[PDB]
């Protein structure tokens, strides 16, 4: 089984990618786990069809002593893909990398990670790369990462940072796959992130395009490979899933220095001084 | 001396609106204190020019035999707003409430909350409303919150999940001053974020319209009072301001339950079933 998860901050259409990459990847006769680890995004809602399917902390904290059931808290969506949201922390209160651990861990006893699995998925908040959305990462849930990002400023600065909590637990076998780059329609945008790609020793495994065909099939409530199959965009994250599924370019991260993330901001514009 | 801190989903420009507003705050005369608690957010630079000023904590770290000079960490800008960046956690294993403890600890300690202060603001990231980033509320430190959010469904129920927050720690003092809405120009945004405001219990301060001044402003570091004294744009951000300093509605919000959300979302379109 496939343990891979997906970072980056957030306002970039992270959520939208992973869930259109794991549709994608489904096509292709996989079975796919996702755990929707993000608690400012809806990670399953364009796979089941609804808005913000009922979350494992919610359930845990809801009222009665009745033990959870499997099918409260996952639940299939396109492609088979069973969907989970592990859900927030206690506003104010609680930390999320107790709750990810704890909706894995009762995931597990209920047994969602089922022996024909070839794929989970964690979407995983990239804001803060504290050590509690590291917690996939540190306790070996995830061991390949993919981070996605924009030409933008912070956008890059998070991955940078995401690249570092990342290279921390590279002895239990954490490598980063590649960086996803959302196309937010900047000069020089893929130029850019194959560049930041290749200094962290890396590569650009897909560039995803803006297309307001993806906002038509989420305002119909779906990932673009259910809308339209045989569309461009449909088939832009089919050549995204095909590039995760082959990668075998997995390595330890080297995030830049500030002096050179800096400099390579200045010498694509990002930054005019 | 008013004390307030800015929080919202991330990636709608909320930290773009926090250092405009102090920025035209300034210009009416205002003292101000502007310390960053957003890890994925250049809090300053927009009043600095530079990129990522050096933070409170990579100071401690890098500290020597001596103390620390508070002019290290903070630093005059625009309009002479004092800026300071706490810094976000070790990567991958520090929790980020920890860091923000710390800064605003060795603020004090440092003098910086000086008797000629109108307000210090706090740039808070509000992707996860965890403990960590819920302390400058529970710390008693910041008393009048303001909400960045846009009519996007994520971004209201992200400043839904912080008005819980904020309404647990009432007895604490802080309270909600209003919603600001960053508009994503889409249709009845402004409509429905009253809405939204109302059933919190609260306003909208103010509606801050899309326009392009502000990715100029921003790509020469600067904010666009300062980019653009005269610009329309400006003129928001001044009647922002003036809104802000003159609010007298504080109050601790009713945070709306799922169902009353997702209707909100259903009834102005932004869902469609
Ligand atoms: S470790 Fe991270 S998620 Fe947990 S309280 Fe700290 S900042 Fe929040």
């Amino acid at each position: 089984m496939r343990q891979i998860a997906i970072y980056g901050k957030g306002g970039i259409g992270k959520s939208t990618t992973t869930q259109n990459l794991t549709a994608a990847l489904s096509t292709m006769g996989n079975n796919i786990l996702l755990v929707g680890c993000d608690p400012k995004a809806d990670s399953t809602r364009m796979l089941l069809g609804g808005l913000n399917q009922k979350t494992v902390l919610d359930t845990l904290r809801s009222e009665g002593d009745e033990g959870i059931d499997l099918d409260t808290v996952l639940q299939p969506g396109f492609g088979g893909i069973k969907c989970v949201e592990s859900g927030g922390p206690e506003p104010g209160v609680g930390c999320a990398g107790r709750g990810i651990i704890t909706s894995i861990g009762l995931l597990e006893n209920l047994g969602a990670y089922t022996d024909d699995l070839d794929y989970v998925f964690y979407d995983v908040l990239g804001d803060v790369v504290c050590g509690g959305f590291a917690m996939p990462i540190r306790e070996g849930k995830a061991k390949e990462i993919y981070i996605v990002a924009s030409g933008e400023l912070m956008a890059i600065y998070a991955a940078n940072n995401i690249c570092k909590g990342l290279a921390k637990f590279a002895k239990g076998g954490a490598r980063l796959g590649g960086i996803i780059c959302n196309s937010r329609k900047v000069d020089g945008e893929r130029e850019l992130l194959e560049a930041f790609a290749k200094k962290l020793g890396s590569h650009l495994i897909h560039f995803v395009p803006r297309d307001n065909i993806v906002q038509r099939a989420e305002i119909n409530r779906k990932t673009v490979i259910d809308f339209d199959r045989e569309s461009d965009q449909a088939k832009e994250y089919l050549t995204l899933a095909d590039n995760v599924q082959n990668n075998n370019k997995l390595v330890v991260p080297t995030p830049l220095p500030m002096e050179e993330l800096e400099a390579m901001m200045v010498e694509f514009g990002i930054v005019e001084l």
